[PDB]
């Protein structure tokens, strides 16, 4: 219970703002995390050697992809931890237990393919979900890390809150289908502007979740440039096997996933900063005021994306 996780200072510092890299050792992530739950959330909200015991049974459960992987669920739990610890009031105590969690969990067992992929290959995922394939999955997955032996971090509460809980994870996992996430905003963004939005309305704070999973789940383009750089080659990387394996399907791949159209990775980044990244952390800097550091990291990105183009980088 007198137990705290403790980082060294540098990070200490780092890990409150919403750029923080996770850094290359691996071995400090699970600390990384129960520091932030010990923050985010306290240090009796789940039981250390449960907790200990649930995020090495996550991280087995993530498999070894360029993208993917388990340091892409430590970075989005970081982000929801940034999110989260800038808006301390706004959040019941489940939604910072589950959201956490949530994100560390969003992308259990992915295999480094898309939705698309997945029903083109009429993989047997594709049978069981016939929308949100690999969330549905994801969601599944951690149910049943939930209910191994010694892992069941929420055994602590009420039969309703586990039942409220499991419900607020199921729904944040499913939102990070980007599939979803155009029509979500929308909403958000009708609501925000005709006044309706409604904080204390479920099916509000629903959507307010699903934008926060978004916002979260595309932080690589909030970091500093390098970091940004960088992670979009391992998401290509993911992407351009994908592309391969259309291929192998006998199905062009759209370009995006075409390693031979490499040249117009350029002008697609401005694309998605403009058609998903923007509009995102813009509606949520409307019905969250201090994640304006995301939207401000984000715009400063698509200017560097800019400068690529214009051959001054
Ligand atoms: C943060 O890192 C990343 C990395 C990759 C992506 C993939 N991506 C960008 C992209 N790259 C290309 C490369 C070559 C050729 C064509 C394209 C292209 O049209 N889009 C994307 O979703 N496009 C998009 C465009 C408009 C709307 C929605 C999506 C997104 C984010
Ligand atoms: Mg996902
Ligand atoms: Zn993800």
């Amino acid at each position: 219970g007198l137990m705290q996780f403790t980082l060294p200072v540098r990070l200490c510092k780092e890990i409150e703002l919403f750029h923080f890299d996770i850094g290359p050792f691996e071995n400090m992530w699970p600390g990384i995390f129960v520091y932030m739950v010990h923050r985010s959330c306290g240090t009796s909200c789940f039981e250390l050697e449960k907790l200990c015991r649930f995020i090495m049974s996550v991280k087995k459960n993530y498999r070894r992809v360029p993208y993917h992987n388990w340091k892409h669920a430590v970075t989005v739990a970081h982000c929801m931890y940034a999110i989260l610890q800038n808006n301390h009031t706004l959040f019941t105590d489940l939604e910072r237990k589950g959201l956490l969690i949530a994100c560390l969990c969003h992308d259990l067992d992915h295999r480094g393919f898309s939705n698309s992929y997945l029903q083109k290959f009429d993989h047997p995922l594709a049978a069981l979900y016939s929308t949100s394939t690999m969330e549905q999955h994801h969601f599944s997955q951690t149910v049943s890390i939930l209910q191994l032996e010694g892992h069941n971090i929420f055994s602590t509460l009420s039969s309703s809150e586990y039942e409220q809980v499991l419900e607020i994870i199921r729904k944040a996992i499913i939102a990070t289908d980007l599939a979803l996430y155009f029509g979500n905003r929308k909403q958000l963004e009708e609501m925000y502007q005709t006044g309706s939005l409604n904080l204390n309305n479920q099916s509000h704070r629903d959507r307010v979740i699903g934008l926060m999973m978004t916002a979260c789940d595309l932080c690589s383009v909030t970091k500093l440039w390098p970091v940004t750089k960088l992670t979009a080659n391992d998401i290509y990387a993911e992407f351009w096997a994908e592309g391969d394996e259309m291929k192998k399907l006998g199905i062009q791949p759209i370009p995006m996933m075409d390693r031979d159209k490499k040249d117009e990775v350029p002008q697609g980044q401005l694309g998605f900063y403009n058609a998903v990244a923007i509009p995102c952390y813009t509606t949520l800097t409307q019905i969250l005021p201090p994640t304006e550091p995301l939207l401000k990291a984000c715009r400063d990105n698509l200017s560097q994306w800019e400068k690529v183009i214009r051959g001054e980088e």
